[PDB]
DNA sequence: TCCATGCGCTGAC
DNA sequence: GTCAGCGCAATGG
């Protein structure tokens, strides 16, 4: 198995595996959290994210995208999401991200020396986000690949309040799964969406009205 | 092609 | 122990 602080792609998990939902892309050990979009460790870095359009900041544009950092959030009353009510901070999944920067850390922001040196992302785009992106699978999780730390900044996101963004570029010899040959390799892999086990009958049932 | 609301759960300290 | 949190197969206005 894995080590949790696992850097770089999952063997035996090629870009274009899907899941229908979180707890699975965990299972897997390519995105530990079951909620946050960031895995990471404050000494160390960001092993994985996820795009799920959880934050208006977000931009996708394919091999290139802004990622925004988590918090900056009020949550009492027991909730995992709300809208932005106070600055976010260079702390904890925020910091462990601009440490993939090739760079020291710097809290004004910083960009990466060979953005390539940089400490690899696993990218997981989920469902959600194609509210606002054409990169977003119709269904589920996709395993997109590996993607680096360009550079991150602090400014103003629509609401108001400061967030913090990073530049992240695809670094992946595999094919980007939404293109003609990502789609051709994703089904000569034959790979198909994952449901948990008895997922696909239960619903079946359920379907029965 | 909605938006708000809590809850169980897991990884990081 | 405490807290964060880009969920959700869910539930209600």
């Amino acid at each position: 198995h894995m080590p949790a602080n696992h850097f770089g792609p999952i063997p035996g998990v090629p870009v274009g595996t899907m899941w229908r939902f979180r707890v699975q892309v965990s299972e897997s050990g390519v995105h530990r959290p079951h909620v946050a979009g960031i895995h990471g460790r404050s000494n160390d870095g960001a092993y994985s994210l996820v795009l799920a359009g959880g934050y208006e900041d977000d931009v996708d544009n394919g091999n290139y995208f802004t990622y925004t950092g988590s918090g900056g959030r009020d949550l009492s009353g027991n909730k995992r999401t709300a809208g932005q009510s106070s600055d976010q901070k260079l702390t904890n999944n925020n910091r462990a991200l601009a440490l993939n920067c090739h760079s020291p850390i710097n809290e004004k922001g910083a960009e990466a020396e060979d953005w390539r040196q940089g400490k690899p992302v696993r990218v997981v785009r989920n469902m959600k986000g194609g509210k606002h992106s054409k990169y977003a699978p119709a269904e589920g999780n996709r395993y997109d690949g590996i993607y680096k730390v360009v550079k991150y900044w602090p400014e103003r996101g629509k609401s108001g309040f400061l967030v913090w963004r990073y530049l992240l570029r695809r670094d992946d010899t595999e094919p980007e799964p939404w293109t003609r040959e990502g789609k051709d390799r994703t089904r000569q892999l034959g790979l198909t969406m994952q449901y948990p086990e008895g997922y696909l009958e239960a619903l079946a049932n359920k379907e029965k009205s």
